């Protein structure tokens, strides 16, 4: 037989049967209709996009959404198109044609209500789409629209299929490569997702099992006018009369029993008919992109935001069961909402570890490592310290991942420093608490935590703050280093050539001559050791502050980052900004290229010439 | 230099110019023969099918593959003189610093402002190099003096 | 008409007719009778491996003979087997196949005496084979054993076949990159060659040719018994008679006008007629492959040396005429043996510039500088100097580049520090003329370019000398750098403080207290200064000798070389020696690995650790 990766996930009822999987193939041997199927031999055995674009193997959500940053703004509208409700998703998508947005729609028509994706580009073959089919659907015309060339284009989808788009907008963050190649040397032709309209929904059925119900009642499929779903019953109008069903009548796919997302939470744009009035469809705009809708409809106030809730608890209490369900029957799960979690990583024997972002200098409270205890103790997980101060628990289990994070959330412990973004900041003791600090680390620590902890970057970006130049937390080798240095100056009024400072320079950068003492600044570390120990205060302060670094790594490979200047608090927040911003503006390869990679390549000279011109601009 | 294959060493010179000419693909001309990839030294390029692919981390910018593609199907990204600063060798070896393109004018100005910044804070004649001067100011604060000169610059 | 870059060559005449540009296609769109020929577009139009393996783009030689080390042993013999004269040829072929020492042997058979190539694996089958064809010959059979999966195999060929196969086998020492890849991503199934069997040439014809010249003489071609080239003759034995032809009656082919080369230099063993009496095969033996003649045939001394040296002065006179004459008429030329010497390159308009090997310190007599500005004035090219302190004569023709080489080469200077081999040794005038030396570096830069000079290596090797640690010719970045230190010691009865080393010290690694001094040894780079300088002799010599670093380089990318420790001019030369043997045995790139990168895969310790092994074995 022909082996694909993607099997475990369809064969075990996990699949969410969006067709994500089959679109992005580039040798086009995979299709899709009710299920994936492969209609030719794979020569990596589906190890591949389709598996990584799948929203059941992973979410991505947690690096998809520190990226997209997405907000909740509750409307509901009606407009003169006729359509399932309100008529607004097909009034947003002739919009969006008419001005321009967009070269096509991906809509999904029907022929006696089979679903059909469709590519459409006039504002006149939008009506015949502008209904819900509850039977599954595909994401096939995204292929077609491709082999056309369009530039941009619109989808509308149910959550799983916003998810395995989503996947696929942001498929280096997740993936760790460029997409894949086909036996051409090229990655799939597809159009860019300028929008991604989300539907609410709760389930959907099989064509055939639709279709037979339907016979059973007496009703062609065929002769029904509009189907709806209300109050767990399948409304289907035919020959003038609404004839109910219950939901129950019908085979709901195993896959919306596995099921999370009831409103669409990762669309630009979300619509539903929960919490509105019959006839207008509830709209929550999550991103810049959706708020395009307010120039297509007529948005009022008023949602019943309860509404919406009660249905998000019920899918949620649905998918609880059926976990529950699948892990007594000894029946597979694909834990993919581990990844909606930051500081999350899967062990080599298949369990989790959970990653507590390390805290500001290492210090923690004795009620936050006691609740690191109590969940090991009672999970019988393993404890491990990292070397930037941080805590994993090892062998935690899919099903108790997600409970543990928000346990540890409670109390303050946030799970992270891992994956593409700003990792846990790495300070010593320092000022007030090292005798060897010149200044404090751990409220600049606190600073840079509370301005960039988490922060999404093409590549993961570790800072150290040492409180001196002994670099204990290696300032040298981080994208960001900061150190504290103080030059001295010698008083030859209060000199004598003692001889003390001498003894206590450890890279014996002081020269004693008679009654007097030099200092060689070509070897001076700035460790300020000879003004603290001088016993007649004749060496003072030349030069004080915070000595910064960039462009440093450690891994792979070793890079010594450049030592730039003294910095204020506030010119090191905006140059960690700034830089993070040049960064990510000339990344190509996110999961590889770390900062010392994307500055080699433009050059250090015009990177940080750019980093300082938005320095210059900021205002805030 | 002329090319980046450095034959007069421009990464440990005070200043150091290397000519250089990076390559794009052309999709449309590129039909995968595989060329390129033997005339790459560094190994930058990928050859995948009908077309050819290349890794802008690994890529030094000789033009070499520009130069010997039989298709004309590499064309020029970007081209002329990169700027290396503060390379020196001797007693002990200090790698320049990667700058960026500069053109004759901009190198011109270059060499004399780094010569001001250079002599502004050189403490000790005759021991310190620019490289010994540039880390001891540090080299944020060095080269962002350079360049206040460089656009006060009116000849 | 499917474009073929190697078309150039063919179409001016040039083209040997040698075929060996056909069996290395990894595609299998090359096919040879009498010519090259594209059976099918080429996506690099001929930019590729075909071109690459021509001895007529370029012979490659230098790069080649440093490697093979070819000599000359001379001897002739006859065997059992009739043949063209002794059966030498066929008698070592069956040897080697019977002594499994080859899987198959690839010969030139014929049909009507038309040549067709063959892979015999069968000593009776050798037979057939046996005897001189005069028209063009392929290496077809070469590509067909490759199909089979022949692991081994011993190829008889023209001086122009055997130059072409010795490019293929050392073909990334000037194609600058591994075997083309064909559509499958695999380079072109070819088994080993393990033995060269060279034959002496003066010309071939084109079969119809022969054909026709004979039927114009009542003779037909079939029904020839055997065929021989005999002062300037071809003999045709035919219906038991024998008719002597002049050899101009028949049309040369243009390449053979073009050749050079008359005994198959570049062979294992070359087999010929001139310089041995009837029913014998002349014999140069020039490489240990070429020395297991000894076991098939009983050789004999005596050759006639005078006798074979007028036919490759006969040849080369026939190519000086052919090269004048397109010269004359504006003709393409193709300069391939312009890579016969060291030290050429191609110039971006077209000329040449002729390198001459750096002298050691970069001290040159007036008679050779003299000699530089004689050859520069007379050919209007232009005078470059090198900053490895060695010379350029640029805008060189081709057509004067040989010329200027040899002329070069007798007033001693040799012409090299090119291609992948050990460059110019870098020396500084170090001690005894510069007054910061502390060890002599001319004598050490003369007994390293006497030990190394123009020593084949995976790739460039350069070796530096300095007097003191002021690195003026950078040892850190070299393959093997050497610098000259002397570290200081203070004697306490005589330093007093008057702090003047402190002040002689670049480095400032002294610290002047009270009535005496001290030194950082961290910081000390051992140039000595505060020895020489003490007034009061107060310091005095630690230790002191050559420091040596390896694994250094600069170019496209700069890597710093290891200190390893001080060595002893013995001890440098044995060094030098083991990390080319050991960088030779661990590289996989050659023109592309430095020693740097081979030392950095394998491992410092790793690498180190043999270079020892092998030092030690030597004493
Ligand atoms: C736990 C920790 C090691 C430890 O024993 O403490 C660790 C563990 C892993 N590191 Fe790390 N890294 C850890 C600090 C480091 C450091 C040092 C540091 O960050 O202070 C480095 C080099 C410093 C640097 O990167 O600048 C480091 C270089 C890597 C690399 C290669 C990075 C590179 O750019 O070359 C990978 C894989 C990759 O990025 O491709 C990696 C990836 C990983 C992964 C997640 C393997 C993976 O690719 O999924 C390891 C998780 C295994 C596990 O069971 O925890 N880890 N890793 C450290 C987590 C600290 C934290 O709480 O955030
Ligand atoms: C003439 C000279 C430049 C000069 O102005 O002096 C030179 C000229 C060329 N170098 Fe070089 N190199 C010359 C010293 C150097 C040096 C410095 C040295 O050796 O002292 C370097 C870097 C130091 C080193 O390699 O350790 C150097 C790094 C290269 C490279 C890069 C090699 C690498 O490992 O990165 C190439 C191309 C290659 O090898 O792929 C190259 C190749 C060449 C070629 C032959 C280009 C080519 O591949 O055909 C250039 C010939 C142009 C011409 O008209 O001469 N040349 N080249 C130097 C000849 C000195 C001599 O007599 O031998
Ligand atoms: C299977 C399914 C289940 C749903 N369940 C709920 C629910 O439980 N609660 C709730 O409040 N709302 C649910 N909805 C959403 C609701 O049915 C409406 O589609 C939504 O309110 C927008 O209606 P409208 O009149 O504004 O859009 P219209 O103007 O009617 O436009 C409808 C759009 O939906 C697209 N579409 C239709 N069927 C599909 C499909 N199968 N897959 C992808 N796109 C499709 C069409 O291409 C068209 O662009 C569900 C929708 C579907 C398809
Ligand atoms: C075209 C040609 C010109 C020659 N010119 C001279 C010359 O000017 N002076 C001189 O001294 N000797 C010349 N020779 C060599 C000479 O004719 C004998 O071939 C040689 O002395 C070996 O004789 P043998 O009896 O030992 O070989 P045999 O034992 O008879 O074996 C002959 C071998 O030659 C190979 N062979 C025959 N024809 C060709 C061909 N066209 N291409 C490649 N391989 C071939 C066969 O495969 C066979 O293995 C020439 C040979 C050829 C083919
Ligand atoms: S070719 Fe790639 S995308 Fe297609 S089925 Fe195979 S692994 Fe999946
Ligand atoms: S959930 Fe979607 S992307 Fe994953 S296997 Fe199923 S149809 Fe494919
Ligand atoms: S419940 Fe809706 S969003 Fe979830 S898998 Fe089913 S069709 Fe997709
Ligand atoms: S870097 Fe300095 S201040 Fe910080 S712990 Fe180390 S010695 Fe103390
Ligand atoms: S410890 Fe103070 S008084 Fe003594 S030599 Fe040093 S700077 Fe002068
Ligand atoms: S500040 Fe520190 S490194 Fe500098 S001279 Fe004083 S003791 Fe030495
Ligand atoms: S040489 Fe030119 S046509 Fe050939 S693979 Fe490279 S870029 Fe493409
Ligand atoms: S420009 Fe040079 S280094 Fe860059 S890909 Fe082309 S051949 Fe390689
Ligand atoms: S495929 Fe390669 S070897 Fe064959 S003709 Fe083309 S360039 Fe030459
Ligand atoms: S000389 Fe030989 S390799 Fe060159 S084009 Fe002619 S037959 Fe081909
Ligand atoms: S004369 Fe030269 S080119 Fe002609 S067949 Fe003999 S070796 Fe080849
Ligand atoms: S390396 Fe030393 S001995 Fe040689 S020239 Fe330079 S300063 Fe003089
Ligand atoms: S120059 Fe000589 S006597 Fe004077 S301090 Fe130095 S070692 Fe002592
Ligand atoms: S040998 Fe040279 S570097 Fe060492 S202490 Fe003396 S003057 Fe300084
Ligand atoms: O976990 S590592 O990537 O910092
Ligand atoms: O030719 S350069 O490498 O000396
Ligand atoms: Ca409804
Ligand atoms: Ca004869
Ligand atoms: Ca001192
Ligand atoms: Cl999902
Ligand atoms: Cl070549
Ligand atoms: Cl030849």
């Amino acid at each position: 037989m022909y082996e694909w990766k993607l099997n475990e996930i369809v064969d075990s009822g996990v699949c969410a049967r969006c067709g994500t999987c089959t679109i992005v193939c580039p040798n086009g041997i995979l299709t899709f209709d009710e299920r994936p199927k492969l209609i030719d031999e794979c020569l990596r055995k589906g190890h591949g996009m389709c598996f990584e674009v799948c929203p059941r193997v992973s979410s991505a959500k947690y690096q998809i959404k520190i990226r997209e940053k997405f907000y909740e703004k509750y409307y509901y509208a009606k407009s003169d198109i006729e359509g399932q409700d309100g008529g607004v998703v097909t009034a947003f998508l002739k919009y969006l044609l008419e001005n321009g947005k967009i070269d096509g729609a991906i809509v999904v028509g029907d022929e006696c209500w089979k679903p059909v994706s469709l590519v459409v580009q006039n504002a006149e073959d939008l009506l015949k789409t502008a209904k819900s089919k509850y039977a599954i659907s595909t994401l096939d015309a995204l292929r077609k629209a491709g082999e056309m060339g369009l530039e941009k284009v619109a989808v509308v989808g149910l959550p799983c299929q916003i998810n395995g788009l989503r996947k696929l907008q942001y498929f280096p963050y997740h993936a760790k490569h460029d997409l894949e190649l086909g036996r051409n040397g090229k990655p799939v032709k597809l159009p860019k997702i300028e929008y991604l309209i989300g539907l609410f929904c709760t389930e959907k059925f099989r064509y055939d099992n639709m279709k037979e119900v339907l016979s059973k009642h007496g009703i062609d499929i065929e002769k029904v006018e509009k189907f709806d779903i209300k109050k767990g019953k399948l409304l289907v109008y035919v020959n003038g009369e609404k004839k109910e069903f219950d939901l129950k009548e019908f085979e709901i796919c195993s896959g919306c029993k596995m099921c999370r997302d009831f409103d669409a939470e990762m669309a630009d744009v979300s619509v539903g008919c929960v919490g509105s009035p019959d006839g207008y469809s509830t709209i929550i705009i999550r991103t810049e992109k959706g708020e395009e809708i307010k120039n297509a409809v007529e948005l009022k106030e008023g949602v019943n935001l309860e509404e919406i809730e009660k249905l998000r608890q019920l899918k949620l209490k649905r998918f609880k069961k059926e976990v529950e369900r699948r892990r007594e029957n000894n029946e597979y799960v694909s834990f993919y909402w581990t990844a909606d979690y930051g500081g999350i990583g899967k062990r080599a024997d298949g369990t989790y570890f959970i990653r507590v972002r390390a805290k500001p200098g290492g210090w923690y409270k004795p009620e936050e490592i006691k609740e690191i205890l109590d969940i090991a103790e009672e999970y019988n997980a393993k404890i491990k310290v990292t070397d930037r101060a941080g805590y994993e628990l090892h062998g935690i289990s899919g099903f108790d991942v997600e409970d543990i994070v928000l346990r540890l959330r409670e109390k303050g412990l946030l799970t992270g420093s891992e994956g593409p973004l700003v990792r846990a900041t790495l300070a010593c003791p320092g000022g007030g608490n090292c005798s060897s600090g010149l200044v404090d680390t751990t409220e600049l620590a606190r600073i840079i935590e509370d301005n960039f902890k988490e922060r999404p970057a093409p590549y993961k970006f570790k800072i150290a703050i040492s409180g001196c130049p002994n670099g204990c937390v290696r300032p040298q080798v981080h994208d960001i280093g900061i150190a504290g240095v103080k030059y001295p100056k010698v008083n030859e009024e209060k000199c004598n050539g003692c001889g003390r400072c001498a003894e206590v320079c450890k890279v014996e950068a002081i020269d004693i001559r008679g009654e007097t003492s030099y200092t060689n600044y070509n070897v001076c570390v700035g460790c300020g050791k000879c003004i603290k120990n001088c016993p007649n205060e004749a060496r003072e302060v030349k030069e004080e502050g915070y000595l910064v670094y960039v462009g440093g790594k450690t891994g792979r490979e070793v890079v010594e980052g450049v030592k730039m200047k003294l910095m204020s608090v506030d010119e090191i927040i905006n140059f960690i900004d700034k830089v993070l911003v040049v960064y990510g503006k000339y990344a190509e390869k996110p999961q590889r290229e770390r900062l010392a990679a994307v500055m080699k390549r433009v050059g250090y000279g015009k990177f940080l010439e750019e980093v300082k011109e938005l320095m210059k601009k900021e205002i805030c």
